């Protein structure tokens, strides 16, 4: 499993970085954007952050295939073990297919359905990442669409993975994960949540508690 | 996974062959009729159009098996390594068994039913062509004639593809992929249909907004 | 049940009016687009196409709630057997409240989720129509759209109807219909689909071929 | 329920009647030819046969509206209670809803799929024929098209029935009537199978061996 | 729920009607024979061990069903509310329906299929026992019977019950109950079965020792 | 069906109650500090913003059932149509009786499971209010139980409703309409997101395109 | 796969090997009676109609194991590739385990329950064919008898096959392909019905139209 | 799969070991004391009646683990090929494990639950014996205890081979060897029920009269 | 599998290694205190209760990473064979990471949600154990938990077992094993309901009394 963070945020990274196995960090537009650091700097930073290691993942701005293999090529250059992420549009399609001839490995991005999706894979993306609260919050169904998309992936391009994405609550990660995704992006708030527990806390205390009553101290 | 265009349209294929990863074309007489171009022009424009390789079907005319064979011949003639159509009936069965000690490959095409469907493999046809629209509108369930072909190939003739056909609607293909066959061919309309997307259009804007709001271009 | 047709071909209308068991027509921008004629002209030759009776549906193209109520009002004096179809947007749901104090029937349309159907119920629609080939076009799943939109009606809107709409096979009309649609529009082509079979076809002429063998005659 | 037998045989008929409990008799052109005598002798021979009670049912053979109205005032003469049989084509619908208007019973048949024959309901058709083998024969599910049918029929036409027809086999029959069908028609073989059981015959040659026994005798 | 004893035992009947709310006593030709005492004797004996109520069941003997009648007849002379035990064969529905015309009720018995069983209710028949062992015995699934009759029974004669009959374990008997049978006759060694538990024996025990562990006695 | 917005924003309440169907505004101690508006002032706000009409739903905070029952007089003495929400605890559960013997609706509210929330509709609560993401974010699962409660409710105390509160995506909420829950409370984001949509948008763009195309106009 | 035809008419089997892949022949004693030929005259006559290969089938007639083993050795006398056919009986039992011991194929037949089917593989009989109609037509469920001895032969004796016998409509033996069985015969009618099809007849028709629409003839 | 016998019978032995495919012989402490034969003469009369071969299994009668172990021990004694049957009991348990030193094959007995099952094969048990009917018989699923034991094998002991007993109906056998029992033990009653069948006599019987009837004998 | 109790009884614990076939013993706060032995006392003397053998796990009590570290190798500074137990919060998370890199075995404890197991599997827990009953009493469902984490573990983390914990009923722990975990901790009164029924005991006594009724005495 690669468990990815879906941030700009170098220092939440850092933190994280100790706390989770992580396999790297995900951007996308927006939260290069949200963090106001351009690639440049941020991809070497977040790079130092996970404690120079992990794979990270940026995404093309450009709308034709030309544009986006141009695109692809600066990302390569800012650091070593990157995936370049395309839209999954007809050019992004026709970049991804040139960028396997290249050699440079692709995620397809902005996946909204399982047959998109398994497109990407079949161009030659090696990762592809649906928008599951997007299909969610657009009035559809976010689950079925990445249990969909594995099963195409799993049938017919089994070297791809899903990077399962967009979440608001660990019960949209969770599904992901149980429908077998190989790897996810989780936003900093659900990885937390995933780690923060009432019920755990409480179990801890008694523990505590009890040790106390028994033996006068809380320590071994 | 091989992904075909059911198209004479020699211009849409050459469009899209850089856009998909496309194994080849298919024809039928019906879509041959369609572009009034006649199959000795047409198949070499279509190689051509895919860029000199990919596997080309198309379908005999004969009414007889002995017919069918002669049809297959000149068939191949035009393109050395075509899969030829034969259709499923009496004589079509006939023809493929002796298609196969000639050493022809053969799709088994115009499969309304499981079962006949299964013949086609069992007397040697390499790939086999369920009509699933024509079942659907037919007041059938094509789907279901699919999946219940793919568990027939799957069980007693694993050797044999499914090329599902006949398409009116992205749901129908996406079934066909999620039913586990392991060819298909799309007409025009719906593959486009595939890689159009209004949310993804809108998903690509609100990136390309955020970009500028924060770096004042909508370039890497 | 209500069986509509989804067109302005007059002459098609007349023609099929004696055929099915007509509810009415409907109409969407489109549509009446494609067939040329104003509304002020249509909507008559529709209603004495149908043998001077049904029930007619034409949709607002204003994009304000107070503009789409002033349309309502106009198609209204078109025609008195007339439903005004709002899309359900923003203005829209705010349209559909204020016609319904006003006692104007209406029908919320250009529907994609379940829940977006089920508060233009809630907010006076008396017939919903989800867009069931647009959903499946879009990578979604048009039928189970329609189950859950059936469901939330039937659960807490009863008095509302689902009007299923947008097909490009029998296959999902039918499915509709099996899912407890109360109203549905065909188009054309797959209105006639219904009704038309090679399988029908064959038996009767076997019946034929039988009752001449025996009687000499192909009549009664 | 009502139970119908599916002949020409005018001996059968009388035979069962004092087994079975019957509704009537059903006929379709071939089974009309294939006992060579006419429909004016053979249905008063059939309604003596019954009892002088029962329901028969008859098929029109013309191919316009008109010529089938004309059929079924002809086949009410004979018959003043009869039901008619309709194909459900597109001249059928048409014919269907002119007798609904003159007050003369109809059934639907000829349906080979679940729309079709919900149409003929809504047309006017008392009860709806699927010919579930004729279905099966074909590479379909008979089964599930009339499930489908009775579920269109509960949710949209109710006060319509299925009469399922068309059997090679008690379990089809047996199916049809586990799916809901309210009436029934059977040929000869499959109504004999029902009643005939080596496994029943030998329950009573075991009781009667038992009674024997112990008490000398197979009577009471 | 009327629940039998499926015996000619009569002091066995005496013993259990004090723990059991017995509905009655059946009997097929082979108990009456077990018990050798002719039914002329045994059903007032019956009757009495019931406490002078309860319903009986008694199986004819003849094989026509002029004979199935007359056998009616004598076995309704001995005793008042008896209720006619008639194997559903082709003789057998005759004699059922000959039975409804004079008012004696029947009972359709040696039912080893759905179809057969519920040919018996349409033809008059209160009660119809399939023999749930004997089909589960000769490789069939008597449950699975049942359920189908019951389901025939409620959908198409639902003043008709099942009596459940032919068991050799609790289980059988059990499933026969939750399949919504309204009726069920208990071999002996079954029925107490149902009332003999090691489990129960346990429980007592221990509440006893638990008693006597508290105050010394063990009663209240 | 109830729907609800969750907010202490009036000015968003103003705004949306010309939108949606409300029922009213719910409230909790955390809504109510991050307007920080106190209840006297807010209560009555939110009543005019919904127009004069509609029910509002605010917390006790005392934690003696002593406590909360004099909290729950002093709401409703702020507005008419007020219902008291109490957690459900064991305090909040006697303060529940009590409120049910003076007559003052309640909602039982903070339910993380089924049999808790069960508990409050014994105890007399008109509501219960599972909190259906807290439960998935703490990683259980919400929509079951939901579904859970709605089945107690519907099988035990027929007489309450489930109104289901605390979501991060329309899924959430979407499910919940779908399990039965007879009111719901949406947060103004995922109420947004309702009625928001990509797919929508463009709908109406080409409809407006079209009638332009062939009516030189984007009005009726 | 192994197809085989189930019949003793060997212009039929000439007619039909040029069609179908056929693995050989099986008889039993009423089809060979009914072809009124001596097993000596038509087993060859089989082998050369085959075109001189394939495997053929046929039953012991004797009712003692040893009667059994001599008719066995008769029958390997007449034609080399034969299996004899014994009934799973006590006495056949015992047959097929001696001959086992004397390297002679057998086929387990009259299999009425999966138990017993199972039995005679473990036996040694390398097939057993569940008579599937025969099931049906006696009020059972002769597909799920097919899937129950599949499941058996997978679980318990791999090595050994079903051939699925006795078949009045194709949809028994489609289902019994589905249930896994690597072997099947069919009555001529019912390998006839599986590759005729008026729908597949009517696509062939609409190609050669449009085909001679385009270039003015019917053939290449 | 292994085939037994339950039963102290030596003559049944002889005459089912030359119809059934039987592994050996099973044995429990009531079917010894119901043959009135000690083991030291019943093992080896049971080893002759089998053919002198197959595997035998009889049960110890100490209650201490060390007293269980000197019974099997003297039960290995007297013949090669026999496996100790234990009571799965705190003893038993005990007992099963020491034997597993030893290296004295087991099978753990007295099985009326799945974990109870389990337990055996971890401690050592070759063989685990579930109770199904008696099971059954006091309230319980005993096919649900045998899945759920099968399933807890395949699982954590997959070495261990369950031995379903205890039947008095076929459709239990038939269950457990649905359910992947690898071995079962049959009494003499549901072993003859399996291969006795008044369909199967009737098949033979037919054929038997359509052979005479074409060719004037009832041999080959 | 790998089986556990979950106690400090040490006593118990001896008595029931000749019982069962233990991997070792499980501790955790709760359990310490409650025998009110210090781990360096109890965990040699559990150890010797084990017979010198097998594996033992005790609990950090620290609440920072590095505490937990200092108290892991106190931990095994006691015992050789020990996995050390850390609660999986943000601290133990960390810990787990270092843990893992110092080579020192994890179990992942404290867990009340499958995700939040996933995590301490992918940090480097050997072992991760939900508390099952903990999850139930909360108002959860602890066995779907278990489902949900050992599908995770099979996906995405293999190599790490479940170690299902928490147990007030068999039942619960059944599920557990059905749901595939590989190792499981029973405390004393659950282990010991396993092995002691009241059917068993009884089946055993009916042994012994047959035995004594044909050979005049309870012993081999």
């Amino acid at each position: 499993m690669e468990l990815y963070l879906d941030t700009s945020d170098v220092a939440a990274v850092k933190k994280l970085a100790r706390i989770f196995p992580l396999a790297g960090v995900t951007t996308n537009p927006s939260i290069v954007a949200a963090g106001k650091t351009p690639l440049d700097e941020l991809l070497p930073a977040l790079h130092d952050a996970l404690g120079g290691k992990g794979r990270l993942f940026a995404q093309v701005m450009a709308t034709t295939a030309e544009g986006m293999v141009e695109d692809a090529r600066k990302l390569r250059a800012i650091i070593n073990d990157l995936v370049v992420k395309v839209p999954v549009t007809v050019e992004g399609l026709a970049a991804i297919k040139m960028l396997k001839a290249e050699g440079i490995p692709t995620l397809g991005t902005a996946v909204y359905g399982a047959a998109q999706g398994m497109l990407s894979a079949l161009a030659g993306a090696e990762y592809v990442a649906p928008y599951v609260n997007r299909v969610d919050a657009q009035g559809g169904d976010g689950i079925q669409t990445v249990i969909e998309l594995q099963q195409l992936l799993t049938l017919h391009a089994p070297q791809s993975k899903v990077l399962a994405a967009s979440f608001k609550t660990p019960r949209q990660a969770l599904d992901c994960l149980l429908a077998g995704c190989e790897s996810i992006t989780l936003p900093l708030d659900v990885a937390q949540q995933f780690i923060t527990s009432p019920a755990v806390d409480a179990a801890i205390v008694k523990f505590e508690q009890d040790w106390q009553g028994a033996f006068g101290r809380t320590s071994i």
